[PDB]
């Protein structure tokens, strides 16, 4: 009558496949702040009208816990494979994350009318690698609109609609959030057990905290209010919430009054993986840097920011993001919508070091927190990812040997076809996000992906590298490098700075050191 008509999907493509196109054909075949808990009407050719909840899920590897979020939110996802590029690294991952939470998964071809497209190839893959029945696949252009409602279908059809009680305890998941300045802190949610109505008191699972519903909705595509929302809806919900950390995406919302038995499971705080010191470039001031900071975290629950300040840098701020993707972000929109100018230092994972005389083992997120003295280390860790890429055969030497040279080892090797490889490396992460990404796509002519998970601490030989400028050391130019790749990257640095430093009056010397000793110099003369 109602929840037996309701489907909830999100839809799950590797980078450029088209995910944001057909979504949008989708509202268009069916009408007539970000995009988020989109809800949609559809008549199928069975009879009837059906409720669809369009689910978006982020794709960066760097956003794989709000990702899985997102697809414990659903019951099915519509893997978008580019029928011109095939499955790669994301489409992979993704897959297996939906499979994780047993949604059905509906592949869909896109750019079908592209003439280097190729089916039978993707079909192929499809069942060798995904183990999917080619025969499910939906061809389909969203440039055009061909297959649209084919999809449609697939999805009324083949997703089973939700399954919980609206009689029982409110129980919904949060999947999404963003801080509105009316509303307040937002939270987008999938409603599991029960009902939830402005005026109703709610709680957060995991802090304990209560709030008095204020609103509740969903974008149909605008922010529209409803009375309510039921079991197996999709919506938002206001609460006078302060800000987006209090709704915690993974978080459960219950009542205050009568609370469910159990959260729904996975719930994660966000976690920093990568640092990086911030600090404010040409005219741009820290007060200014400093306030677009506090004007930026208000609409990100992830990342953290403390002081740091450098005797040749001045004052600035460590900050951890996720991952590259996320810091990249963070300054785009940093530069961007808020005019600040900022520098930034080289990004570090962040390292667990067990020093003598002291028990608890310390995490360095800032390098020169790293003990100055080697002999007081009784020991580092670092943090290790599984790496998966995809590639043409042409190409694998020469991956193969830029993963061999940044620490990877091989721990499996398979062919998605023909002309396809799959491989598996187990590498730092600390060397994946320094130009791991370019030198793999440069080597590929980009036709390499790659996706990778954290695999945790590894204990590992690292020492820390110390930057002078002309005999005096620069407190936030040291790093901490593998004892073995240490020369290449003090080569490497001397010639960045030997360049980044604008040449003034007298002479500029600039020395790399392991521990006092000096491995590595470059002088670039006077002015003029
Ligand atoms: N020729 C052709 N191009 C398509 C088709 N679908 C999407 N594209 C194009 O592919 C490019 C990227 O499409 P998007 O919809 O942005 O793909 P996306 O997954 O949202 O990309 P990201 O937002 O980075 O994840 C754009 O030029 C789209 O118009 C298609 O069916 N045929």
């Amino acid at each position: 009558m109602e929840q037996k008509n309701v489907r909830n999907f999100c839809i799950i493509a590797h980078v450029d496949h088209g995910k944001s196109t057909l979504a949008d054909r989708l509202l268009e075949y069916t009408g007539a702040v970000k995009m988020q808990a989109v809800r949609m009407f559809y008549k199928a050719k069975d009879g009837n009208t059906y409720k669809l909840h369009l689910i978006d899920t982020p794709g960066h590897v760097d956003f794989s816990y709000e990702v899985s979020r997102a697809l414990a939110a659903c019951e099915g996802a519509l893997l978008l494979i580019d029928a011109s590029q095939g499955i790669e690294a994301q489409t992979v991952a993704n897959f297996w994350k939906a499979v994780e939470q047993d949604l059905v998964i509906i592949p869909v071809i896109n750019k079908i009318d592209l003439p280097s497209a190729d089916v039978d190839r993707v079909k192929k893959q499809i069942e060798e690698v995904l183990g999917l029945d080619p025969e499910e696949a939906i061809l389909a252009s969203a440039k055009e609109g061909i297959g649209i409602e084919e999809i449609l279908e697939a999805i009324v059809n083949r997703i089973p609609p939700p399954k919980g009680d609206p009689q029982k305890p409110l129980k919904a998941l949060i999947f999404d959030s963003y801080y509105d300045p009316y509303r307040g802190a937002v939270a987008f949610v999938r409603i599991f057990d029960g009902e939830v109505k402005p005026g109703d008191k709610i709680m957060l699972m995991s802090t304990g905290k209560e709030y008095e519903v204020t609103e509740v909705g969903a974008q149909t595509p605008k922010m529209t209010k409803f009375d309510k929302l039921s079991a197996g809806d999709v919506g938002y919900i206001a609460a006078s919430i302060k800000d987006v950390r209090d709704i915690r995406i993974g978080d459960t919302i219950t009542h205050a009054k009568n609370p469910t038995k159990e959260p729904v499971p996975g719930f994660q705080p966000a976690k920093p993986m990568v640092y990086a010191g911030i600090y404010p470039a040409e005219d741009t001031t820290y007060e200014e840097l400093r306030d677009a900071l506090e004007k930026y975290a208000i609409n990100d629950a992830a990342i953290v920011y403390e002081p740091e300040s450098s005797p040749a840098l001045g004052m600035g701020f460590r900050v951890g993001f996720l991952g590259l993707l996320h810091m990249e972000i963070v300054q785009e929109r940093l530069e961007r919508e808020y005019g600040v100018k900022i520098i930034t230092t080289a990004p570090n994972v962040i390292y667990r070091v067990k020093k003598k005389f002291t028990d608890e083992v310390i995490e360095v997120r800032n390098p020169m927190d790293f003990p100055d003295n080697a002999g007081l280390i009784e020991y580092v860790e670092e943090p290790f990812v599984l790496v998966t890429i995809i590639t043409p055969k042409e190409y694998v030497g020469p991956i193969i040997q830029l993963c061999q040279e940044k620490r990877g080892i091989q721990k499996n090797m398979t062919y998605l076809d023909p002309n396809t490889v799959y491989l598996e490396y187990e590498m730092p992460l600390s060397e994946i996000i320094v130009d791991f990404h370019d030198k793999i796509k440069s080597i590929s002519r980009g036709f390499a992906s790659y996706d990778y998970e954290f695999i945790g601490y590894r204990p590992s030989d690292l020492i820390k590298l110390t930057v002078l400028i002309n005999k005096k050391p620069v407190d936030a130019l040291s790093f901490i490098v593998h004892a073995d790749r240490a020369q290449k990257f003090a080569r490497r640095v001397a010639e960045k700075l030997r360049e980044t430093i604008p040449r003034q009056l007298f002479e500029v010397h600039i020395q790399v050191a392991k521990g006092g000793k000096v491995i590595a110099s470059e002088r670039i003369k006077p002015l003029r």
